[PDB]
């Protein structure tokens, strides 16, 4: 039993919501909320951008410290970091963004990340601003995760959308 409350269950382990990732996070405090990143974890914009301001800029200071001394991440993967406010850890995750011509088949590695982490809440990768298909997203999460993840979509019409077509 854990703390997350009014999800609808899709499978065995993938649970969906209509929700504001920020304040869902700043809710339940979990063990682990994913952001979606980029290579070089400048959280400009979408998730990367609301999670970073609600941190107070503490993640992106985090964050270019990381990359001073390791260098970018790679399209497909991760590093976890502190989840400051929000959460015990952030698991900073890159898919591929479709609007900068990166391979839609990293997706499914970039959700690979997720089985490192027993629980995660999580925004769907390379969707919204990374200019992916959303129902294609929710497909390789659910045929890739195994780990519990906890979906938020705060876009209303997208989350009934994604719900009325998911099979
Ligand atoms: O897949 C990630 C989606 C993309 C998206 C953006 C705009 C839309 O209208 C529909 C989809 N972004 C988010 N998902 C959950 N919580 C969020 N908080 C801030 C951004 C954000
Ligand atoms: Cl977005």
């Amino acid at each position: 039993v854990n703390s997350f409350s009014g999800y609808l269950k899709l499978t065995d382990n993938v649970y969906i919501k209509n929700a504001d990732i920020v304040e869902e996070a700043k809710k339940v405090k979990p063990t682990v909320v994913v952001n979606a990143a980029n290579v070089y974890l400048k959280h400009g914009g979408g998730v990367a951008g609301a999670l970073n301001k609600a941190t107070n800029n503490a993640m992106q200071v985090e964050s270019d410290d990381y990359i001073a001394t390791n260098g970018p991440l790679k399209v497909g993967g991760s590093c976890v970091l502190s989840g400051h406010n929000l959460a015990k850890h952030c698991l900073h995750v890159v898919g591929p963004n479709v609007n900068k011509g990166e391979d839609i088949q990293l997706l499914k590695s970039a959700y690979e990340n997720f089985n490192q982490h027993e629980v995660l809440l999580a925004p769907l990768l390379s969707a919204g601003i990374f200019g992916a298909d959303p129902i294609h997203s929710l497909r390789v999460c659910v045929d890739t995760v195994r780990t519990n993840v906890y979906l938020a979509v705060f876009d209303k019409n997208l989350y009934d959308k994604l719900v009325s077509s998911f099979l």
